[PDB]
């Protein structure tokens, strides 16, 4: 280097595809270091065209120094804001959204994009990375959206956020050869190797790579860890509020919902081949402007079981062992469901009995169909759902209507995840998150909600104000951060959150089933609302 | 002499016999034993109802007990098993009671304290329909403690006292309308020993609380009593009530040599067997069912007990009910091994076999059998032998005990009737009671009657400490405060709140006797709602 300033203060790479010019930028909390940051880098060739709903193919090199000092343009995106799908999404999801100048009037189909976030901290060795897959309901959401400056510095690990293609342009699907859908799981295997291949010139370690989501960022991740595709790229995961199983997971019925498209937008053929080449060359808004609504509690776009990607259904990938090689770590919040009372909580905090039976009637009708034993299986769940021991009070009413969803939803299928995971030995960590940050748009009766893990797991209560993300911060808030950071960027290091830096979370196995309860008070517990799990993973599979 | 007290009856003259007390600072009472309160039930009057006792001239001693009603002592029989660690499982001790038996057995005891007119406390005793004597019971302390007058019954037992053909030669239930004869005799006759036949309390318990419960539901009670104490029985459990007495009268017949197809002959027939012939027989029925018991005869007892509380027939009454802890104990004989657990295996295969047992075949049995076993497994903790031990004997006790309480507790206290409810967590030191048993069918009984304030008795069967002491001070003072003016708590300790189906407050008596709510609520919402939907 010869201009050794300019050298550090705007940082070059040489990358496998060429060099890139980044930013070194200061940390207003004095505590925390500098980061290198690279945003907007490509990490494959524009989906654009004849390579629309095809897999991505790998980037094109250049001459030169590329600058990657912004964030790049964001996935193409619209949902129905009055959706199942966009009603379960984050507190804090939209308003931060709306935030991005690259999201609000930068969209574009050219949008395969990650950035980087390196901590300048001197090691006197490669770095541990931390890949992270946003949520969103595969429909919505950006890579950008998420700073990962703070985890960086914090942890001194190298994050990397992505862009991955969403919604009908990420999973639309025939379930036939024509479109064969995953098309944004592809991306996000692809980010992985340009990672597996390039994070070495960044300082970073690729056999220490750990991939990490919420929502359906930790559904993406959970079916990355089940998928050939991913082998060899990562080495552990962790899982935060999602899941491989549940009903919102995986799209079953591909072609229905193809179609109610193709015959919205002029493309009414009944050849599926000349219907996707039809819709391949639709110009986007026109597509993405489109309210295709699924069954409740279902996707009308996301990934499918294809055969090759996802070769079969997600349990049976889990007991043939595929993710047995990764260390995991997984866990949920208290009252994931919220969302769940929507409409019927009156001025004090209740629910009428009426409500609840409407509610569990209408819960068995959209998630289990026309089973064997429907009658007997949806007073079994109003039996079990209803607290004999108080069973005229209102508010205990309420509760025990999230209970079910999260149960349901949530907490049972993380655990069926773990037992399968933690049933050889192959080391497995569960968490159930307890505490949520101040925010005027959450009623006061309301636990820890779906998305409220990931201030803390982000260092956002140390950024600086203590008004950002839809959030009022307190120095409780500034600790239970660190205690959380540090236990995720320590299992990134070692697959142990206990190594190196220093409670004792200990390992989940389906014998003790110890978890970790983090709250402001950590503590290992045993048998997660166990009575409740076994209800949905034993009995009702003979309901 | 005063040792030799003399009653004018509406039917003669009596001569009992004032007896001291071990305890100097309990008073004497006068015990009159052996009073007929009927005609003997023999020749053509077997199998039919109860017919006032005979008048006689002079004095008629009543200083010993009489014989008490035919009954077998059988240990093949699970209703002998079922029976408490005190009545039967001391045996030759029991024989002591048991062994002058005769056909001519309709007598009862009285038990005045010698201290206005006094409340009455007739006991109505258990033994499963089958066995059993209120000569069992001494009723001095009780009496003495209470200031009350306490009265213990004999009636009809097993096939002289419960058999029927299910048509109208023998319509069946003649156990409980002695029952009612003597109720009558009572209202009748004890203002001559200084009692108040418009305060009689009837209590029983095991199928003496079942007799009870079906009494209050029985048009031939009314004007007989006016409170009710119902001990570890009901109406509702499934040895409660015979909905099969033909079959097991014709099992009988066939034994015996009375072969007739014609019931009017068959009876007839019956009636001139020897009564030995007869309670020597073997008869077994369906298991957790009895073969000898009241029926639904479409008279004393109308309809289903079940439609009887709904119908309203019991709201008079002021009602006390409860349960021990662990009733069931029984229910898992020989499948306890020496560390006190339970295998998996032995579990399924109880609650299998309690399903076949009890539901038989409903609509949906796998559904049920899955369900159960379900529920009463401890999923915090699901390889611990012992707590599935706990958990079968608390299958039994919920399923045959404590719902069925509740069931009647919410029928009787439904429009605002006085109805208290305990759960009895207390037993006695006994060498043949296992360390780990809970409360035990039987095991309130002692406390009821103030054993502990005279000691170990040969029938009880218990050691007892000053804690035992007290608690039978604490029982005795609510069941005649009740007795006295239908509030446990007033005679003219911890306050006993009314139970109502809303609060569903109880008291927890023992050693530390207090109010809770809602007993095993989610237990006995499982076995009455979800249940008849399985
Ligand atoms: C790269 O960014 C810097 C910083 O603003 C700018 O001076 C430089 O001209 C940029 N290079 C290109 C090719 O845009
Ligand atoms: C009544 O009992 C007394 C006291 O034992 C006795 O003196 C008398 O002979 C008895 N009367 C009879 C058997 O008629
Ligand atoms: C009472 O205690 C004695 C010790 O003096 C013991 O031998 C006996 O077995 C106990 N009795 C019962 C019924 O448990
Ligand atoms: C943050 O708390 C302040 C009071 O300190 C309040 O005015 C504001 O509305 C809160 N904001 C959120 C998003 O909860
Ligand atoms: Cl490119
Ligand atoms: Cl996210
Ligand atoms: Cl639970
Ligand atoms: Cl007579
Ligand atoms: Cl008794
Ligand atoms: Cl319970
Ligand atoms: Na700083």
């Amino acid at each position: 280097d010869d201009d050794k300033l300019a050298a550090a203060q705007y940082p070059v790479v040489n990358t496998n595809y060429g060099k890139i010019r980044g930013l070194r930028t200061p940390l207003p909390n004095e505590i925390l270091g500098p980061v290198e940051q690279y945003l907007g880098v490509p990490y494959a060739s524009p989906p654009t065209g004849e390579r629309r709903f095809q897999p991505p193919e790998p980037p094109s090199s250049w001459t030169g120094i590329r600058n990657t000092t912004q964030f790049a343009a964001v996935c193409p995106q619209h949902l129905d804001e009055r959706s199942l799908l966009h009603d379960m999404l984050p507190i804090w999801f939209t308003a931060n959204l709306d935030t991005l100048m690259t999201y609000v009037q930068d969209q574009n189909e050219d949008c395969l994009y990650l950035n980087i976030y390196v901590p300048t901290e001197d090691d006197i060795s490669k770095k541990p990375v931390m890949v992270y897959i946003h949520g969103g309901s595969y429909m919505e959401g950006t890579g950008n959206m998420i700073d990962g400056s703070i985890l960086a510095s914090y942890g001194n690990v190298i994050v990397i956020t992505i862009n991955y293609r969403l919604g009908i342009l990420g999973f639309l699907s025939t379930g036939d050869q024509a479109a064969k859908g995953n098309y944004g799981l592809l991306d996000q295997i692809q980010a992985l190797r340009w990672i597996e291949e390039n994070v070495g010139a960044f300082g970073g370690d690729p056999k220490r790579v750990t991939i990490f989501g919420s929502g359906a960022g930790a559904s993406c991740v959970s079916l990355l860890t089940l998928s050939h595709y991913s082998e060899g790229l990562f080495q552990k995961a962790i899982i935060q509020s999602g899941t491989a199983l549940s009903s919102w997971a995986v799209n079953y019925q591909p072609a229905k919902y193809t179609r109610i498209l193709a015959d919205k937008v002029g493309c009414n053929m009944l050849d599926t081949t000349d219907m996707v080449e039809c819709l391949r060359n639709k110009n986007y808004k026109e597509l993405i402007q489109q309210t295709i609504t699924p069954a409740t509690y279902h996707i009308a776009f996301g990934p499918v079981i294809d055969g090759d990607v996802i070769p079969d259904d997600p349990q049976i990938l889990m007991e043939q062992g595929e993710f047995l090689n990764y260390d995991i770590m997984l866990g949920v919040n208290q009252g994931e469901g919220l969302k769940f009372v929507d409409g019927i909580v009156d001025n004090e905090d209740g629910v009428t009995p009426n409500d609840f039976d409407f509610s569990v009637s209408n819960f068995v009708d959209n998630l289990y169909g026309y089973p064997e034993g429907k009658d007997t299986l949806r007073e079994t769940i109003k039996f079990m759902y209803t607290d004999w021991a108080d069973k005229e009070n209102p508010e205990t009413r309420r509760k025990t209507l999230v209970a079910l969803f999260t149960d349901h939803q949530w907490v049972a299928p993380a655990v069926a995840t773990a037992d399968l995971h933690a049933q050889y030995g192959s080391p497995t960590y569960f968490y159930a998150f307890y505490h949520h940050c101040q925010s005027e748009m959450k009623p006061s009766w309301a636990d820890s909600a779906h998305g409220d893990e990931v201030p803390y797991v982000f260092g956002i209560p140390m950024i600086g104000p203590t008004e950002l993300f839809s959030c009022n911060f307190s120095k409780n808030d500034v600790m239970l951060s660190a205690v959380v950071m540090t236990y995720w960027t320590n299992f990134a290091k070692t697959g142990d959150p206990n190594q190196p830096v220093p409670v004792a979370w200990s390992r989940y196995n389906p014998k003790d089933q110890l978890y970790l309860h983090i709250g402001l008070k950590p503590r290992v517990r045993d048998h997660y609302r166990a009575t409740k799990v076994a209800f949905w993973l034993e009995l009702v599979p003979h309901l």
